[PDB]
């Protein structure tokens, strides 16, 4: 999985992402790639490198494709699929798109397929959120930065995407990714509002401890809201699987 860094040509600076700066470039003079440069001193490097190599074997149309790494230098580079329309959160917030609700539901379908695949590999994302999803030139949404929070050494914790058992007991599971997916659906249908937008993280955790929830964005139909709401059952084991959520999303697409 080691890419020769001399096969890379850097062409545009894209800004700072989670975990470090990202550039647009070409691999072998020809093929578009993104290059993420891991901030020095930020990662448990040996762990990160061993898992990166494992994660290289994950492949799905709706996961941002990992191509390779450059680890014989510092900073470490990660070479991935280039997603021309950038972060989903920013894309949602661009009012110029004038999105139809069918487009919003398709964004949810895209993410749900990626998550069903990760679930089928028993691999948790751990920080699923619109900020971490990316959009390609065809408007397809793909999931990225899965698993990576595990290597960050060591105000940043995803309180607003976490279920009660995480906030109270640090109980992480497939069902905490389910919860997060529901919040992501809310982000999509709210055109990128911050969840609990007028609450602090502290206030959010307290509201969640009291059993209270996000409510229906204006653009979410009753059927769509029912799906996102199902991700927030108090009891983790009554929350659906990604396979069930996908089937529910497909049914709505076929109806609405
Ligand atoms: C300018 C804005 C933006 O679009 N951003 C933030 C700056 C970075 C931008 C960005 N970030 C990325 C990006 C690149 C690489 C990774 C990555 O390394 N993911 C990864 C790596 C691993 C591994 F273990 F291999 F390290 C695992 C999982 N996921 C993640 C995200 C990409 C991309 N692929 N195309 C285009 C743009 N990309 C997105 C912010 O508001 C719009
Ligand atoms: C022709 C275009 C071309 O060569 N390209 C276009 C993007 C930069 C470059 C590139 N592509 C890839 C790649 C992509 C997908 C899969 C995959 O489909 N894997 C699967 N596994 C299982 C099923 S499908 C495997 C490898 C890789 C690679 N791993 N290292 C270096 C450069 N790479
Ligand atoms: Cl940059």
């Amino acid at each position: 999985w080691e890419i020769d860094p001399k096969d890379l040509t850097f062409l545009k600076e894209l800004g700072t992402g989670q975990f470090g700066v990202v550039k647009y470039g070409k691999w072998r003079g020809q093929y578009d790639v993104a290059i993420k440069m891991i901030k020095e001193g930020s990662m448990s490097e040996d762990e990160f490198i061993e898992e990166a190599k494992v994660m290289m074997n994950l492949s799905h149309e709706k996961l941002v494709q990992l191509y390779g790494v450059c680890t014989k230098q510092r900073p470490i580079f990660i070479i991935t699929e280039y997603m021309a329309n950038g972060c989903l959160l920013n894309y949602l917030r661009e009012m110029r798109h004038r999105f139809q609700t069918q487009q919003l539901l398709e964004m949810c379908k895209d993410v749900c397929e990626a998550m069903e695949y990760l679930e089928s590999k028993q691999f948790l994302h751990r920080d699923l959120a619109a900020r971490n999803c990316l959009v390609n030139d065809q408007g397809v949404v793909k999931v990225s930065d899965f698993g990576l929070s595990r290597y960050v050494l060591d105000s940043k914790f995803p309180v607003r995407w976490s279920p009660p058992e995480v906030l109270m007991y640090s109980k992480f599971s497939s069902k905490s990714d389910i919860w997060a997916f529901g919040v992501l659906m809310w982000e999509i249908y709210s055109l990128g509002k911050m969840p609990y937008e007028r609450f602090t993280n502290s206030e959010t955790a307290e509201h969640i401890a009291q059993g209270l929830r996000l409510y229906r964005p204006h653009l979410a139909s009753e059927k769509v809201y029912t799906i996102m709401y199902s991700c927030w059952h108090e009891k983790a084991d009554e929350r659906p699987t990604f396979k069930i959520l996908l089937s529910n999303i497909l049914d709505v697409m076929d109806e609405e």
